[PDB]
C-alpha cells in the first residue's frame, strides 16, 4: 500500500527484474517471450482460460503490484511470477511454444533475480 511504502532499493530491484524478464528474446530466434504474457484477454474473449485457471495474472497485474507496493519482498513477486508460467503451463501443452516459452521465463526470473538481488555484494 502507497500508505507505507517499500524501501526504494526494493521498488527498484522489482522492477529491474520484471523488466529484464519482459525484455528477455532468444537470439536463435529474436522473439520476446513475455509478449504473449503482458495482457491476459478478458472472460469474454477467452472463457476456456478462465474455466481451468483459478488465479489469473498477467504482466501488466504484476507491474501494479510493484507501483502500488502490494509486494512486499522479492519472494512475493517470484510467486505471481511462477504463478503466471504454471497457469500458462495448465492451459497450454507440454512442448507447446506457450508452454515452453513459460518454462523458459521462470529461468529467466531466477536467473536475473539472483543477479540483481545480490548486485550490491
Ligand atoms: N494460450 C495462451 N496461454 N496463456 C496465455 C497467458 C497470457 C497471459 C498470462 C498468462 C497466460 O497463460 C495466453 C494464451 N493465449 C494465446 C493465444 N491468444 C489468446 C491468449
Amino acid at each position: 500500500s502507497m500508505l507505507s511504502p517499500n524501501p526504494p532499493n526494493l521498488t527498484k530491484k522489482m522492477k529491474k527484474i520484471v523488466d529484464a524478464v519482459i525484455k528477455y528474446k532468444d537470439s536463435s530466434s529474436g522473439r520476446q517471450l513475455s509478449e504473449v504474457f503482458i495482457q491476459l484477454p478478458s472472460r469474454k474473449e477467452l472463457p476456456e482460460y478462465y474455466e481451468l485457471i483459478r488465479k489469473p495474472v498477467d504482466f501488466k497485474k504484476i507491474k501494479e503490484r510493484i507501483r502500488n507496493h502490494k509486494y512486499r519482498s522479492l519472494n512475493d513477486l517470484e510467486k505471481d511470477v511462477m504463478l503466471l508460467c504454471q497457469n500458462a503451463q495448465t492451459f497450454n501443452l507440454e512442448g507447446s511454444l506457450i508452454y515452453e516459452d513459460s518454462i523458459v521465463l521462470q529461468s529467466v526470473f531466477t536467473s536475473v533475480r539472483q543477479k540483481i538481488e545480490k548486485e550490491d555484494d
